């Protein structure tokens, strides 16, 4: 027989969340080649990019995991 | 007998949730290319992407698992 | 017989949660490159990539797990 | 024979340019007068008065001169 | 015969350029005046006046003069 | 014959310029006058006059003169 409980909380207040800046890449990105040979695959990412603001209310988070075997 | 049992509380209160500013890119992003070779495949991203601005109320998360074999 | 109970809180209270800057990549980035010989896989990221701000209110975790076998 | 070259360059960047506060003249002016006599001309400026604000992107100057005599 | 050359440059790089606070005459400016005479030309200036804020991205200068004589 | 040849550079680079406060006659001025007597001209200046906050991103300088005489 198999019967955990939770009776828990997980919980939070704020009295105002804000003024939150993000500003990646505001100066110079300056690339320049010349006479390059690539005899394979070529990934390229230049300048802003994949940056992320994440402002959640709570945020709060619960895991919980069971296994019988 | 499988009778797991859950009564918590994930929760949050913000009063205000604003003046979230996510800017990416704001300035020169350049690029200058001559006489290169590629014998394969390229990929290339060149400014501002996949940026995220994510500002959800709340924003509290429960991830549960059962497994019984 | 297996029967665990929780009782627990997780808790925060902010008075205000704000005036956050973050400015990744403000200045220069300056990359030149001449007669380059690259016989295998290039993978290149130049600028302001993958920065987080990650602001909640709260962000508080439970983390539970329970195994018979 | 008179036959000057220039192929010179005046050149700027800038990434970004912001948060420029100008507050001339926040207090108090108070200006009291009795018993004045003027026999020519008179002049007068009181309060917040020809202030600039001047935020040029580039704001960049050649001065270029000939003379033949 | 006369043929002078210039391939100059003039060159400005910023990443990024701000948070400029200018705030002439935030105090307390009083003048009292009583039984004052003037014979001739009165010019009067009283509180916040001709003040500058200049902020160019740049900003560079070049002067240049030829001459035969 | 007259041939100078000019390959120069005037060159700067700034990764962030800021942060910059200039607050003149914060303080208090008053100014008392009883019976002045004046036969020619007045210039009067009174408060926070003609100050100046110069912030150039960049802000180099080429003078250059060629004379034949």
């Amino acid at each position: 027989v198999y019967k955990p409980v939770d009776l828990s909380k997980v919980t939070s207040k704020c009295g105002s969340l804000g003024n939150i800046h993000h500003k990646p890449g505001g100066g110079q990105v300056e690339v320049k080649s010349e006479k390059l040979d690539f005899k394979d695959r070529v990934q390229s990412k230049i300048g802003s990019l994949d940056n992320i603001t994440h402002v959640p209310g709570g945020g709060n988070k619960k895991i919980e995991t069971h296994k019988l075997t």
